[PDB]
């Protein structure tokens, strides 16, 4: 079919260190895709991925010095824009998004991949508000030939990074992603970040370790999701709850949200 390979760049979706993310529309089919205009590790990692809660990779093309990544367009935008500052969002919406975030993270850890930069800016929503993990620019392989590799590279975003990354030379990959997921859960329920970074010098972090939950952001969060956050935001990564155990948590299994409203008559 002629012109089926032609895409029009209609608008700017985002901007990173690399460059830009553009919304591309097919000339014939009008199919919408996101084009990332920038790397070798990101493409190789994206080629491994296939899951309903992970942004799809369609292919890549290099036009000299410029690399074009063809990725899934998520019309719902960023999770970040669903969080109302200092309020959050309704608890059933947060629970549904956290379930979907957990499905994506289990998938990635199962194939030996750690994202290393989970935050609401990187969590995108489709037309049906389904959460999709995006941006594998900082991602790495932590398990190969069923052998775990300890990480030492400090990366991510300080309000979301686990305390071991700042204190220890080496650390396990999986508890690091679990921690950042608990900070996302905190942001969704209180509309604010608990600390600038998880260090003893940070007063807000010291208050948390001293269980001063009568202070913000903790006082805005119900006791059931707050009991889960007490298990996730644990300083020792060896004592920190694992995802199989998050799946058995009381709040995680609490019925709260109704399914998407279907048309009906009386
Ligand atoms: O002017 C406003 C509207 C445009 C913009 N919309 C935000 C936004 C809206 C949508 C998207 C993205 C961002 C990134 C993205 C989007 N869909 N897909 C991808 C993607 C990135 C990496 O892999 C895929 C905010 C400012």
């Amino acid at each position: 079919v002629p012109f089926v390979e032609d895409w029009d760049l209609v608008q700017t979706l985002g901007e990173g260190a690399y460059g830009e993310v553009q919304l591309a529309v097919n000339r014939v089919t009008e199919e919408a895709v996101a084009v990332k205009i920038v790397i070798k590790k990101e493409i190789c990692i994206n080629k491994m991925l296939n899951h309903e809660n992970v942004v799809k990779f369609y292919g890549h093309r290099r036009e000299g010095n410029i690399q074009y990544l063809f990725l899934e367009y998520c019309s719902g935008g960023e999770l970040f824009d669903r969080i109302e500052p200092d309020i959050g969002m309704p608890e059933p919406d947060a629970q549904r998004f956290f379930h979907q975030l957990m499905a994506g993270v289990v998938y990635l850890h199962g194939i030996g991949i750690t994202h290393r930069d989970i935050k609401p800016e990187n969590l995108l929503l489709d037309e049906r508000d389904n959460l999709k993990i995006s941006d594998f620019g900082l991602a790495t392989v932590f398990r190969y030939n069923n052998r775990e590799r300890l990480l030492n590279k400090m990366c991510g975003t300080l309000p979301y990074v686990a305390p071991e990354l700042l204190k220890r030379r080496e650390f396990h990959a999986e508890p690091v992603d679990v921690w950042s997921c608990g900070i996302v859960l905190t942001a969704m329920l209180a509309g604010e970040l608990p600390w600038d970074q998880p260090s003893d010098s940070c007063q807000e972090y010291s208050d948390w370790k001293e269980k001063k939950t009568y202070l913000n952001p903790w006082k805005k969060i119900d006791s059931a999701p707050l009991a889960l956050l007490h298990k996730i935001l644990v300083e020792n990564p060896s004592a920190r709850i694992t995802i199989p155990d998050i799946k058995k948590d009381r709040w995680y299994n609490k019925p709260l949200k109704k399914g998407a409203k279907r048309p009906r008559v009386t």
